[PDB]
């Protein structure tokens, strides 16, 4: 409910000594009050979109009860830069949920592209977006060319207010079946990769599940997280940057201050 004008200026400062582009949106679940920074705007969902990929899966396992438990067999070509958890089980496989802990917890692009080739690529997660009713969101390529983060382009982008109306749908709304609504909740609580960012701006007491994007270029990285301030309704928000020039550097301590300045903004603690 507007609540912006209390932190509109703070967001500009921060911009401005960040060198690009900040896009905030915060949502308090409890009376449906917001900040908006640039909400509408396009950013690189870098490494962000393996949740949604995570989710999209959980999805489809309410239509097929065996799928979570299938082994995935790999080969080494399979194995692309940042494949953290799937390079040690190389030999032996894994399974679809440990794929997708995988993908969520440890943005393991390995497991991202297997579970990517599972939907049916780019536009099979875009298809799951759209049945929840997010028409912004585009998945266009795969690990790691997703990562160009070219200014003006809009593939492999969505908007921090489409990221949080979608991360509210699947992990507090009915956009998923109970149990596996509470298994995404689990997969993001259990993200390893996101200390430096929302996580640096919540108390220790505060439940919080959380999705890192890094693209390396562009000083492009985001997060999007679920908090569960202790007493009051849950927040869900979204926290993305650019930057205009290909070797600009990310932030994660502006991602960090972005948030703070989102929940100082609905007046949360
Ligand atoms: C640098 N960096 C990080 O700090 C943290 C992450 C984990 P994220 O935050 O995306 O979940 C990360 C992921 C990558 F895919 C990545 N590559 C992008 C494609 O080009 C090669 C580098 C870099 C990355």
């Amino acid at each position: 409910h507007m609540l912006t004008n209390l932190v509109a200026e703070p967001f500009a400062k921060l911009e401005q000594d960040f060198g690009g582009s900040i896009g905030v949106y915060a949502m308090d679940t409890g009376s449906g009050a917001t900040v908006s920074y640039r909400a509408e705007e396009r950013f690189p969902l870098c490494s962000s979109f393996k949740g949604f990929l995570a989710a999209a899966v959980l999805a489809r396992s309410q239509q097929q009860a065996g799928l979570l438990d299938t082994p995935i067999r790999y080969g080494k070509n399979a194995l692309v830069p940042w494949s953290p958890i799937s390079e040690k089980y190389l030999t032996t496989g894994m399974t679809v949920a440990e794929l997708s802990a995988a993908a969520v917890q440890y943005s393991d692009n390995a497991a991202a592209n297997l579970l990517l080739k599972e939907l049916g690529g780019p536009a099979g997660l875009t298809a799951f977006m759209r049945s929840i009713g997010d028409t912004t969101f585009r998945l266009d390529r795969w690990e790691l060319e997703l990562n160009s983060a070219i200014p003006g382009d809009a593939r492999d982008t969505s908007s921090p207010r489409a990221v949080t109306e979608s991360l509210q749908k699947l992990t507090l709304g009915s956009a998923l079946a109970a149990p596996q609504r509470q298994q995404f909740v689990d997969w993001l609580k259990g993200n390893t990769t996101g200390n430096h960012r929302i996580r640096a701006a919540v108390p220790a007491d505060w439940a919080v599940g959380d999705k890192t994007g890094t693209c390396g270029v562009y000083g492009t990285a985001n997060d999007y997280a679920v908090v569960w301030p202790t007493g009051r309704a849950p927040i869900v928000l979204a926290v993305y940057t650019r930057a205009p020039n290909k070797d600009d550097k990310h932030s994660e301590a502006v991602i960090a201050a972005a948030a703070r300045l989102a929940l100082e903004g609905l007046g949360v603690n």
